[PDB]
């Protein structure tokens, strides 16, 4: 933890950093406001990995410390992941956008370099951005949970996009018709925006502002969830069967208990219901976003028979069948309680 060349050298003033660009970035190199992995320099790829993230610790200072923090030349360790890993022959992705997020404000020409009087049309814009826009993108923002569950079990019949649809439309809507929130919210305001006539376009300064508030403001409320189902610990076991309990419930209630060949299911699943409830206790892997069964069986012994049954199953599970890996000395040989 030494320093030498002890020249007091510390804190200064007025910041603008430099590349010291051994390039593995594209552009927008070390240089720690806008950091090692805020953007599209080495290790801070698209798809949610920006400072979005928890951290900016994928925050590659490696850049210019490529041989000076860690001589992987850049990443593969204090960011996990590979450079921005954008440039090579494939070029086919990703979109590069503009768009018309435009609050219908003034229509506007430049024989004054467009210096035009922006008033109120431009408090409605200013409005937009408040309720046009905000829970708007709430509404849109179904993308970092609700993510892996916008379609469950359905054969990809499309609907992810069609529901927090309804609010990515939710800026031309918002923009023109909770801009009734706006363009009432700034003519109400006065009618130097033009109010259209009688004496009931005059409750619309809050009542096209109440058409924002349920239109704009809810459509955080009407499209977010819309699409809502469920990838929790995918398995809620004997409770989605409860119908067997029908013939057990009903004779602790009354006196019964005719012929037995039907009781060979109530505590007859149940015995299967200590495989597929150790697979419960486990995990998930019912529902989509990737899955089927890598422990429906694979690893169900845990529990059943109580032993790890991969890599070269250890000498517990009450039929061990093989002594040939690295491991923990086990049954034979033995730690505590096998």
């Amino acid at each position: 933890e030494l320093w030498y060349r002890q020249i007091q050298e510390n804190d200064q003033l007025k910041l603008e950093n430099k590349g010291l660009k051994t390039d593995l970035r594209e552009k927008e190199e070390e240089l720690q406001g806008l950091k090692d992995d805020v953007e599209k320099l080495t290790a801070d790829a698209e798809l949610q990995r920006l400072k979005n993230e928890r951290h900016e610790e994928a925050e590659l200072e490696r850049l210019k410390s490529e041989r000076h923090d860690h001589d992987k030349k850049e990443a593969e360790r204090k960011a996990l992941e590979d450079k921005l890993a954008d440039k090579q022959e494939h070029l086919n992705g990703a979109l590069r956008y503009i768009n018309e997020k435009e609050a219908e404000r003034k229509e506007k020409e430049a024989e004054q370099k467009k210096l035009k009087e922006e008033k109120q049309i431009s408090d409605a814009s200013r409005q937009g951005l408040r309720r046009d826009l905000d829970a708007s993108r709430e509404a849109k923002k179904q993308v970092e949970k609700d993510l892996a569950n916008l379609t469950a079990e359905l054969d990809k019949v499309k609907e992810e996009k069609q529901i927090s649809d309804a609010s990515r439309q939710g800026l031309r809507r918002d923009l023109d018709a909770s801009r009734e929130a706006k363009k009432q919210v700034e003519k109400g305001l006065a009618n130097l925006t033009a109010e259209l006539d009688k004496v009931k376009e005059e409750k619309q300064i809050s009542d096209a502002s109440r058409q924002g508030l349920r239109r704009d403001l809810d459509a955080s409320r009407e499209a977010k969830k819309q699409v809502e189902k469920a990838l929790e610990e995918a398995n809620s076991k004997l409770a989605a069967l409860e119908k067997l309990n029908k013939e057990l419930e009903e004779s602790k209630k009354l006196t019964e208990k005719e012929k037995a060949e039907l009781q060979a299911k109530l505590e007859a699943e149940a015995k299967a219901l200590k495989e597929q409830l150790a697979k419960q206790a486990e995990e998930l892997a019912k529902l989509r976003a990737e899955k089927a069964s890598d422990s429906q069986t694979p690893d169900a012994k845990p529990g059943n028979k109580a032993v790890p049954g991969k890599g070269q199953a250890p000498q517990a599970g009450t039929k061990p069948n093989q002594n040939k890996a690295p491991m923990k000395e086990t049954k034979r040989q033995l730690p505590s309680t096998g």
